[PDB]
């Protein structure tokens, strides 16, 4: 559960003290000095003479155009957290301002705790300076290695979705979400503005969006900064916000004056937020206007105004590095030396090199710190889900009526299971879906919870299962759902989210980024505890898009997921639910797991059930298993072909083809691969099937016919070094489809039962079976003409039931 | 179910024709002429010469100060109903404007249909004129004998509650509720203004309040007319209305100019109403501002301006009768003759005396007429409730563990029964309660319906079971609830309403009025079909008001109900539920009944159960029955006393006293009277117990001890001519109570078990039982001192269970 920390939502009821703002100004100066020492210096952190070009880095990498503004906001937020005792997580949208975050971690004392070799003295300062963006050092962005970070910020557009996710079901947590003005042009964040219509001020926390409007992107100005102030305020008010505006640094006003003005503006905003929270305890049915801060400052605000006669401060020329070579001229080194001395570090550091005590007296202590906040490290919060007994949801008719029974929909079983998980776990488990929960048949959870909706209600003929609080969030944006769930998991909670297969590509970037958060975490960051897994139910898949057609058919999610399987990280799982029982086993395993991205590919269509629960779990631990009840060959020597399958429709076609093969006396084996990554190379993947086990499943000399859900490229690229891999003949999706009957969909991809039987016959003896092969091939065309003439699939195809049903 | 009539909520989308307003003016003139002929004329309706004082009534009775304004509004509403085809019921708040209603019934043709002897010619006009307020004629007010009337209007303050009741669950019905400005000063109607917060524009109809602000009461001006127009509009807007205002007749403007102006204003109001209705089909969660019309006119608007030098028109002098004696002077007769000729009746009537055809061409036809509308005669709409099987709700533990078992609450059984009646009958059965449904334990109906509430919603920690539509209405006003239910029944629907016993007095007037609507209906009005019964669950009665005390104890409802039992009308039923099974039988009988007021007095406290369902019904058909299982005497000769009871606490005390009497060998009988009115005189009440049956129940010579719920006066006034009535010793409530333990409440009223045993012993032998009587009397005082010392009742009293429990 999310803990209550400090004294949440308290008003100051006093002026901001002068001593605190003294401390805030000194903090800002020292944070800018650290952020510059990290970029430019490799030695001599405190500029003991001789300070020469020997002390400067050979290759200057990093960013400065956002760092002083971030340091300003972070120092003021630190004063605020010390004063109010607020439970606060900062989300840094422009993550390229990494030196700001590392300077915070260093100054609040958490960096030395996490990394003991970076001491708080001259040698520790030298190591801290050298390690930024260095061989064998720390990254340039706001990284998982950086304490106090739940968001990398490298790939832009997801500060707001992550903020609204982090506050969900989390009522005491305050999140200032700093948003770059260039990042605000990206598609994800524009729609992430509208997510205050999906949170409740009573049951969820408060997100304060700080638009960091410094006017410029890389080498280009931002649209928001160059439209009129009337337009900007009107725009933010049309999205349910009260815009506040702060402008600074565009004239010669004293810094103390700027800090004072910001103190007053910040406390005004905090009082509006506290009023909203206090009102929500009585009335939470009508939405408030949350304050949001527009923070207009010059880009690179403390750097030299002009360098080489080019406007540097207040321009895009300060984005990455002013003084691109302070190492190769004497004039640029003098500019750099003057820039470092303009902060007066001589008074901010003591003799031994530690930041002076009066510079950090205004700082929060203990669990209130940014790097120490448990919501930033959501693995220490996390507790296991309390799971219902799986045998309660098993489809038992397979156990007595025989394999292949029924016309059930696989995802309804997961719906019931997830409903009871929600029942056992309220306020820790949440279901997201881009308008598609009821189309993936996960609506059984409406028996115990509602869709959280905080826009207007109009009627009850149209607004069923909607409520101002709920455990089902549903907005038509995959970016929103994925950011919500990722921030939900990163804070310590659990969740599933469902989607159409073809639109998972919309978040290929986001998944990639999350994999990079996991790949980095499992490799080099032990102090970050495991978080829950990102569970993605992929349904309404390529083979059954009757209503939509070719635009909704693209199973390429498997390919993008296969690219993140390296160095024994195991941060990826791709599971194929052949039926409801296998889906139960997969979902149980996935809900128990940690630090992974689990894509469970299950169909919503009426499909037969093949396994019992014990059989399903037994197939699960191996990933691939032989179906002894479907095989006609007792041992590996007898079979004239191995028929392997991965996916519900490929499984159905393999089984129907096996029925026809039985009538011709063909001895074959039947294999089902539930988990794709078990087929990976044994030396590469230590949890994949060993080579002996793989050869036992697939006969070394005998041909293997493989029917696969996605593109066959993904199977062939995975088994390349496996034994008997030359004989594998993968049949997968082949970018051929439309709106048409279900048999046609598999016909045009050469994955129907007739084509599979003909493929197996050709693997054995093309000459002996020539007449039967011809008969099958002309039957495919007759059965297509049947669907054209009559509008539905052939009775031979529709009515087929496996021979193993009693 | 409420029928859909005509084409509801249709906009005209055209100007009001000139021909229609020609007709409206001619209608208004002829309606005023009829309303004056009724008051003043007994002969010569069309003033054929010689028109002399012979033609005038000897005793002029009736009212005129509201009649021409009512005729104006009714003629315009008639034009509106003809044009739009609206389902409309008019509620006439100032019911003393009876000639207006009878003139309408006469002019739209329904009066001749209902009363064939009032033809539409000269003789019929003469009879119509003479019969108003005459010996052997029709009443002065807007009476049940008057077609098109659901509201008498004699006793003021309930036009608005009746309107909002008539539109409930009735979505196509339009109700213009005409409200007198003096009547608006009464307490009931002031709170009946606020009832637009309890109706839904989608599921309920539309009430248009027309404030008939003619400035004067009887001999006094009204508060609303003499406050500023700003105040009046501000007041009506603070109650959720849009005030429209029409002013007429206060200058020399032409009548047509007034009819035209009213046509535009009326169509504007209708368009706002139609907009509200169309919006409600999409959004019904947010309350609209319903239009209401302020209709400022001079009182007695077409009468002579001055009579005897006194301002008559536009004054309170025109309330009842200008020209109080047009029979006793020649000058007043000339004033009357000029008044009648000012309407030019010579052109409004043909030779034979019928109203000319062009005067009524604009009139509605068929079912759309006011007197023909089925919602005015709610007995033709009515259908029986579909009732669940009673045996499903029986308390079966009495059948096997023995009589006297348990500590159940009686009203929870009725709650479950009513819940299933609601389930079987949605939109035809409704539960009302003055904030007291959950305190009478009728909340089992929240399993199938909600409280209808259309004010604001704030949270869900406080707003459970509330919804913009529902079958439970609940406002803290007994007037509101009773008017809602009475208009609900008068329109054809069914309902229960619950209340504390002591506050039923708040509606003694209203009940009286409804009884007068029923007494008149069952005697002389056959064409009015039976309506459902007014069912009043009286709970939280006098004997168990622990929290409240003396202010909440007044059982005087029985007395006011007994005053309406005359002439074999049977419009009253008073039932005492001794336990849950008897309550089931009573409620089943009451829900089946028609044209009655059924007061069911049941306790909400934990009380023992004495009867099985079959026994309860067997006691029910007789009203009084002997308990053979509790009697120690086999025949009427053996018993030395008869112990009779009526009420759950009196029943408990009789049974506990019978237990003590058994230990002393006393032979007694036990009688329970479920229905009070069976004890009435046989010759007076043909459905009461005959004299032989009464003597069989109560032994002729043997003393009878009667324990009664209410004041003993009510029992003694009922059995006065019955045999053995001299020996009856009634023990009832005696205005002695407080906040104290339950035994104390019956102690201070001489109705406890010890005092009852002593009473019975004194009836037999005071001398023989002197020691035992003394012991009982001092035990009462010891058991009171026990409660004073320890705070709860004696173990001898609390723990007592009947000896018949196995
Ligand atoms: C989607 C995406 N496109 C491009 C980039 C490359 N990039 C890195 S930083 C940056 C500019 C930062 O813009 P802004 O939000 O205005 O930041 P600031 O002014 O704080 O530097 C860009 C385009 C990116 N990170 N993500
Ligand atoms: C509660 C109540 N008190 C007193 C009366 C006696 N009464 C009969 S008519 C009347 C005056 C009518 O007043 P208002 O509503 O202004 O009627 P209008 O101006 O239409 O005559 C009164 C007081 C009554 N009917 N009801
Ligand atoms: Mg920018
Ligand atoms: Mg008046």
């Amino acid at each position: 559960t999310s803990p209550v920390i400090g004294t949440p939502w308290k008003k100051l009821n006093a002026p901001v003290s002068e001593e605190a703002l003294e401390g805030v100004d000194k903090y800002w100066r020292v944070a800018n000095y650290l952020s510059i020492g990290q970029i430019y210096l490799r030695s001599n952190p405190l500029m003991k003479e001789p300070f020469t070009r020997e002390d400067v880095k050979h290759r200057l990498v990093g960013h400065w155009g956002t760092t002083p503004g971030l340091n300003f906001l972070i120092g003021h937020i630190n004063r605020f957290i010390a004063d109010h005792g607020q439970n606060t997580v900062i989300i840094m949208g422009p993550g390229h301002g990494g030196p700001a975050g590392t300077s915070q971690s260093y100054l609040d004392g958490t960096y030395t705790e996490t990394f003991p070799k970076i001491t708080k003295d001259e040698a520790g300062l030298q190591k801290f300076f050298r390690q930024f963006s260095y061989p064998g050092g720390i990254p340039s962005h706001f990284a998982p290695e950086t304490p106090g970070s739940i968001h990398e910020g490298g790939e832009l557009g997801y500060a707001l979705s992550h903020a609204y996710g982090a506050i969900m079901d989390n009522p005491s947590l305050f999140v200032p979400a700093i948003v770059g003005d260039g990042e605000a042009e990206t598609g994800p964040l524009a729609t992430g503005w509208q997510s205050n219509k999906l949170v409740n001020p009573r049951t969820d926390g408060i997100v304060l969006p700080i638009l960091h409007l410094n006017g410029y992107k890389i080498a280009n100005p931002t649209i928001l900064s160059r439209i009129s102030d009337e337009e900007l305020h009107e725009f933010f008010h049309g999205m349910g916000y009260e815009p506040y505006e702060f402008v600074a640094g565009f004239d010669d006003e004293d810094h103390m004056s700027i800090h004072r003005r910001f103190a007053e503006l910040w406390e005004t905003i905090w009082d509006e937020i506290c009023d909203i929270k206090a009102t929500a305890q009585t009335d939470n049915v009508h939405r408030p206007f949350y304050p949001m801060l527009i923070f207009r400052t010059p880009k690179g605000w403390t750097c030299p105004k002009y360098i080489d006669g080019k406007k540097t401060e207040g321009s895009w020329r300060s984005h990455q590095v002013p003084l691109a070579s302070a190492r190769d001229t004497e004039a640029h080194f003098e500019v750099l030396k003057n820039w470092l001395e303009s902060y007066k570090p001589e008074e901010l550091f003591d003799a031994n090199g530690a930041v002076k005590d009066d510079v950090l007296a205004f700082m929060p202590k203990g669990e209130l710190r940014i790097g120490a906040n448990p919501n930033a490290n959501g693995g220490v919060i996390r507790n296991d889900l309390k799971l219902p007994n799986l045998e309660d949801y098993e489809v038992k008719e397979v156990a007595e009526y025989g394999h292949g029974w029924g016309q059930l929909e696989a995802t309804r079983t997961l719906g019931a299971y997830t409903r009871d998980i929600i029942k056992n776990n309220p306020r820790d488990f949440r279901i997201f879906g881009p308008d598609e929960t009821a189309s993936n048949r996960l609506q059984a959870s409406y028996e115990v919870t509602n869709k959280q909706w905080d826009a207007g209600y109009i009627s009850d003929e149209v607004d069923e299962h909607m409520h101002v609080s709920g455990q089902v969030v549903e907005q038509l944006s995959e970016h929103q759902m994925e950011g919500f769930l990722e921030a939900y998991l990163l804070t310590g909670r659990h969740g599933i989210w469902s989607s159409y297969e073809s639109f998972v590509h919309v978040i290929d970037s986001m998944l990639n980024q999350h994999a990079k958060w996991l790949e980095a975490t499992v490799r080099e960051i032990p102090w970050r505890k495991p978080i829950a897994s990102m569970n993605l139910l992929v349904s309404s898949h390529v083979w059954r898009q009757d209503h939509n057609g070719f635009s909704h058919q693209d199973p390429g999610v498997t390919s993008v997921l296969l690219n993140k399987c390296f160095h024994n990280d195991h941060v990826i799982g791709i599971y194929f639910a052949t039926d409801a029982n296998m889906l139960l086993a997969i979902a149980e395993k996935c809900y128990k797991s940690t630090n992974k991205i689990n894509a469970i590919i299950a169909g919503k269509q009426p499909a037969a059930t093949w396994l019992t629960l014990d059989e399903a779990r037994a197939e699960l631990e191996k990933g691939a298993a032989a179906w002894d009840w479907a095989s006609t060959a007792k041992n590996n020597d007898e079979a004239e072909v191995v028929l392997a399958a991965a996916g519900d429709v490929p499984t159905q076609e393999i089984m129907a083809a096996s029925d026809k093969l039985k009538e011709l006396g063909v001895k074959f084996k039947v294999v089902n691969v539930a988990d794709l990554l078990s087929l990976q190379s044994a030396k590469e993947n230590d949890e994949a099937l060993t080579d002996e086990e793989f050869a036992d499943i697939f006969t070394a000399d005998k041909p293997v016919l493989f029917a696969y859900h996605s593109y066959a490229h993904d199977v062939r690229g995975l088994i390349y070094d496996r034994p008997n891999h030359d004989n594998f003949n993968v049949h997968g999706y082949e970018e051929e489809g439309s709106t048409t009957t279900p048999y046609d969909m598999v016909r045009v991809n050469r994955i129907d039962r007739y084509e599979l039987t003909a493929e197996a016959l050709r693997m054995i003896d093309a000459d002996k079976y020539a007449d039967k092969i011809d008969e099958l091939e002309k039957f495919r065309d007759e059965a297509f003409q049947f669907a054209v003439d009559n509008g539905y699939d052939h009775p031979d195809y529709t009515d087929w039931v496996y021979s193993g049903v009693n």
